[PDB]
């Protein structure tokens, strides 16, 4: 057995970053929103089911949710002031039972 990396065509891995990341935005939703930036390690271990280990230097997005913006939101109008954080997402994905669940998703 071993770890298998994903490509730009794995709706499963996409549901992984969107699951944990979705939790990052709902976490900072207060001040503003947290948005991915430059992934680093997006993989899906393959055991009895799957393990989704993700890494990305999370970033932010000024606008919160409405702020009279309809649909936009953005980091800090540039990189010059949009630091980031290193977060890892751990999503177990089990086929045959469409059972996806979050696990080790922590950012810091």
């Amino acid at each position: 057995g071993a770890p298998v990396p994903v490509d730009e065509n794995d709706e499963g891995l996409q549901r992984a970053l969107q699951f944990a990341i979705a939790e990052y935005n709902r976490a900072s939703n207060d001040k503003y929103s947290s948005r991915v930036v430059r992934v680093i390690s997006a993989k899906r271990q393959l055991v009895s089911g799957i393990k989704y280990i993700l890494q990305v230097e999370i970033g932010r997005t000024t606008c919160p949710k409405s702020s009279g913006d309809l649909q936009s939101c953005e980091f800090h109008d540039e990189p010059e002031l949009a630091k980031y954080t290193t977060c890892t997402f751990v999503v177990y994905s089990i086929p045959w039972l469409n059972q996806i669940k979050l696990l080790e998703s922590k950012c810091q």
